[PDB]
């Protein structure tokens, strides 16, 4: 009748996704480019830089409070505020539709059909499905762990939300992002999140857009009801139902492995106990919360782990709850995507740690060292100034036994040591022993000469 200028109208739109269905970061802003700063004792070099997170995600996801909006068969307005998380619902009557979840019992009593796919009988529908399942194959069967998981460092609510894939505000009242200590030097943070799915119901996809909708109902109801190129239609064509944990991962420290220890806290307990980045664990704090629908903090990460498992779980005392989605632009079926492009300020960090060095003269011989480094600082422009230092006794001769402790500040770089043997009486002739630049950077160098004048003993120990 009409039917048919709902698929000519619909047919008719114009648009692709990337313009109406798009988000973005606002331009980024200035920065210290390369800076270092004293914490902790140690030297942080601290480099800075903008680049471009571009995201692109097709599991939708759902915020609490506008999760009526949200429901499996109902029909919503692809626009700005749909990349928002925001969705506009577009209220109309509706012929009967097919609705049938994934739950393992793996039925073929799994579909039922929805007379009117209002979001309270569709709820509904579900519920039904679900504790049918529940009754009828509960211990029966056994439900394969699926999530949705996802990682990162926060460097802007922008940038995490992005990344992550969650929702900006709904995270940071959740967890409380220090941004800023992590902007500059002072911190360092990763969050996780763990969404994890017990099932997921689906709504038959209609061959023809028109057949979602009752006969009353025009083109012209839905375009002054919503409908535009700026904002055609799509249907909620699945919904996943599930359960969220996410977790703050954060640490004074700076050093460069902060980031792999977490990705490997994360993962299992093998590194836990394995002792590698123990420093790092020490002056790390974890956080956990678990996402209701209408939280912990402990330094004992397995404290953190054993929530996660938890959550793991269908339950009667942990409900599911819909947590992502899928949406097909009833135009052509093709599935909806929100393009995102957030930008932001990466801070990264390098620790350095003061030194002593430690000459020491046992040689049966008249002996020489020549030690030096080069203390490191960069300038208003992030250019790296060279103060050359160098070792008092430098080139005074040396008889066993001798001993000294050279202190080099954690900013040192280049080192160098030599060691020259005298050979015969003065200084007639002499051999170099130890002769290198670039000695590594690290909490003990122990320089120790030794032996005959013939035959000497010369070894850097770090």
């Amino acid at each position: 009748k009409n039917a048919s200028d709902i698929n000519t109208g619909i047919a008719n739109l114009k648009y692709d996704s990337r313009d109406i269905l798009a988000v973005n970061g606002d331009k980024v802003e200035s920065f210290i480019p390369k800076e270092s700063i004293n914490s902790n004792g140690k030297f942080v070099v601290v480099e800075r830089e903008k680049k471009s997170l571009t995201t692109s995600p097709v599991d939708i996801l759902i915020i609490d409070s506008v999760v009526n909006r949200t429901y499996p068969g109902a029909v919503q307005l692809a626009n700005k505020a749909f990349a928002d998380n925001q969705p506009s619902l577009l209220v109309a009557k509706r012929k009967p539709l097919n609705i049938s979840i994934d739950l393992p019992g793996m039925r073929k009593e799994n579909t039922i059909t929805v007379q009117n796919p209002t979001y309270g009988n569709v709820a509904g529908a579900v519920d039904d499905l679900v504790s049918t399942w529940n009754e009828k194959y509960s211990t029966t069967h056994t439900l394969p762990a699926r999530m949705q998981y996802t990682e990162s460092m926060v460097y802007s609510k922008s940038q995490i939300a992005s990344a992550l894939n969650v929702n900006a505000k709904y995270l940071d009242n959740s967890l409380n992002i220090d941004f800023n200590a992590v902007a500059n030097g002072e911190k360092k943070v990763m969050v996780a999140a763990y969404k994890q799915i017990f099932y997921t119901v689906s709504a038959e996809l209609p061959n023809n857009p028109s057949d979602l909708f009752d006969n009353s109902v025009t083109f012209d109801e839905l375009t002054r009801k919503g409908v535009s190129n700026s904002a055609p239609p799509v249907m909620v064509s699945n919904v996943a139902y599930g359960r969220t944990v996410y977790v703050k991962l954060e640490t004074t420290s700076k050093s460069k492995d902060v980031q792999a220890a977490f990705k490997a806290l994360l993962k299992n307990n093998s590194v836990e106990t394995s002792g590698q980045y123990k420093d790092i664990f020490e002056e790390s704090t974890f956080t956990a919360v678990v996402l209701g629908g209408d939280k912990v903090v402990t330094k004992d990460f397995n404290e953190i782990r054993n929530i996660i498992k938890d959550n793991a779980e269908l339950s009667f005392k942990n409900p599911a709850y819909p947590i992502s989605y899928t949406s097909t632009f009833l135009k052509d079926n093709a599935t909806a995507a929100v393009h995102n492009n957030t930008d932001y300020i990466e801070t990264t960090t390098t620790e350095y740690s003061s030194a002593k060095m430690t000459l020491d003269h046992y040689g049966a011989y008249v002996a020489q060292f020549d030690v030096s480094w080069d203390e490191f600082t960069f300038d208003q422009n992030g250019k790296e100034v060279l103060t050359h230092k160098t070792w008092e006794g430098s080139g005074k001769d040396k008889t066993a036994h001798y001993s000294t402790v050279i202190p080099l500040p954690p900013n040192s770089k280049n080192i160098k040591i030599v060691a020259r043997e005298c050979t015969g009486l003065a200084w007639e002739w002499w051999r170099t022993i130890i002769n290198e630049q670039n000695v590594p950077l690290t909490n003990e160098i122990k320089v120790s000469i030794g032996g005959t004048t013939l035959y000497p003993t010369a070894t850097i120990s770090h």
